[PDB]
């Protein structure tokens, strides 16, 4: 039995779903034992750049909360020089979570859950926020629908019930300012192909730096097998573009016709 008192308004803990550095996530019930999801940030050992990052992932989720109903819900937020709490919106599960059950994916709602990837990325993008470092653990699955959780400003949290390079963009492996909406693209192709193929477009590589390579490889071709949706084809096709002059748009691909027809 452990509570959270955020703004005058006390929550039960159910469980401990995700924890990072300094933060940790809760699923708590409030008194008329409604579901929610509390962020708690440690700040006490905190620097600079950390409190800022922090601070303007707070500042952009408040303000995209009227723009989008992709973008997870920000109910209330207390923030101290101590700590943060965020009470937010509780989803079933995350897509890493739910696409790692394997099982069958049926074409009407990977379409859907496509839908609502390019709305919320689409919001951030009008909004001068470029994510690069989507990952299906970036999305939550609610009311059957697909919401985008942070915009890559703040710490990425593991769960609780090790990263990924599969969705990196050659951009940001040529680099190292390249990066554009174009690199949200790429990413976002990546998880498609995962909801297509039951794998990433370079999952077949087990070591790292041997991958890195593959993606930036103009050699290198991505396999993409015949399936009956033709239109799904292209878009993965034209997301998985190496060059991001040449790779496809966000505004181009709502006008695509997996989306349209
Ligand atoms: C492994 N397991 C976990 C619980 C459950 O899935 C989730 C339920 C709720 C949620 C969530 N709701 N609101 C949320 C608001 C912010 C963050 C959130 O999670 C962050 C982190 C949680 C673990 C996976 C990566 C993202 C949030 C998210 C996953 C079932 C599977």
């Amino acid at each position: 039995n452990e509570c959270i008192s955020v703004k005058g308004r006390i929550y039960s803990i159910l469980k401990q779903i995700g924890s990072g550095g300094s933060s940790k996530v809760f699923q708590v019930l409030n008194e008329k034992k409604q579901i929610y999801a509390i962020k708690y940030v440690n700040l006490e050992e905190a620097d600079n750049q950390t409190l800022d990052s922090y601070r303007n992932e707070i500042a952009y989720l408040n303000k995209l909360q009227q723009h989008s109903d992709k973008i997870i819900r920000l109910y209330d937020y207390e923030i101290t020089d101590q700590y943060i709490y965020m009470v937010m919106e509780c989803g079933n599960i995350d897509l890493n979570s739910w696409l790692k059950k394997k099982k069958s994916i049926d074409p009407w709602e990977r379409k859907s859950y496509w839908k609502n990837m390019l709305e919320a990325v689409h919001t951030i993008h009008q909004h001068g926020i470029v994510h690069s470092d989507l990952k299906p653990a970036n999305f939550l699955i609610v009311d059957g629908m697909l919401k985008l959780i942070d915009f890559g400003i703040a710490n990425q949290m593991q769960p609780d019930t090790v990263g990924t390079v599969n969705y990196m963009p050659p951009e940001a492996i040529k680099d190292m300012s390249k990066i554009s909406p174009k690199s949200d693209v790429w990413s976002l192709g990546c998880i498609l192909y995962y909801m297509t193929y039951g794998k990433t477009p370079f999952q077949q590589i087990i070591n790292q730096i041997s991958k890195l390579h593959a993606i930036i490889d103009p050699n290198h071709e991505i396999e993409f097998p015949d399936i009956p949706e033709k239109d799904l084809q292209d878009v993965l096709k034209c997301c998985l573009k190496r060059d991001p002059k040449q790779r496809i748009s966000i505004p181009e691909l709502l006008a695509h016709p997996y989306v349209q027809i």
